[PDB]
């Protein structure tokens, strides 16, 4: 009843936690920073009003 | 009226029980009195605003 107590092990719990979504990471190369796209709009064609 | 009373057999029937939990016997070697077990907490990355 005299002596300090003692710690055996001890074990780092670690949980890996994925991503779900990485399958969309595709990589650029860093160069630059303004990127854009552009679409054409419609265009509902008309009578032919020869007058 | 005579004769001693005949046993025939005895016959001692027994069959041995299971744990059900004996996939989670672990052996360690006894040494030590007390076991701690932490985890590493959360730190969530920053933005970095280099000004």
């Amino acid at each position: 009843k005299y002596l300090f107590p003692k710690i055996n092990e001890t074990l780092l719990i670690d949980i890996a936690l994925g991503n779900r979504f990485n399958w969309l990471a595709k990589e650029q190369d860093f160069i630059g920073q303004y990127s854009e796209e552009y679409v054409i709009m419609d265009t509902v064609p008309i009578n032919m009003d020869l007058s």
